């Protein structure tokens, strides 16, 4: 717990995707330096939320308060460019993250 986290739970597993954030060397910095993002994101579950919104900024607002947190801890020092970049990262994750906490949610209720 990042020392407050009503109980968040960590994601999955997603890879680097390819963000679009429309400069050119945007594009190529990210795509060196994408390790540095975490491969999970943390989230709340679907049990009760409303609004994918949400679910998804919060869950973007934890991470990166997270493995800032769990790597700014161990004298690791994110960039400000790296922390936006991020945001695009994390979000997207995020979305393809709620795709399956509701959707195992959804279709793990059916049993058969």
């Amino acid at each position: 717990v990042v020392g407050g986290l009503g109980g968040y739970m960590l994601g999955s597993a997603m890879s680097r995707p390819m963000i679009h954030f429309g400069n050119d060397w945007e594009d190529r910095y990210y795509r060196e330096n994408m390790y540095r993002y975490p491969n999970q994101v943390y989230y709340r579950p679907v049990d009760q939320y409303s609004n994918q919104n949400t679910f998804v900024h919060d869950c973007v607002n934890i991470t990166i308060k997270q493995h800032t947190v769990t790597t700014t801890t161990k004298g690791e020092n994110f960039t400000e460019t790296d922390v936006k970049m991020m945001e695009r990262v994390v979000e997207q994750m995020c979305v393809t993250q709620y795709q399956k906490e509701s959707q195992a949610y959804y279709d793990g209720r059916r049993s058969s």
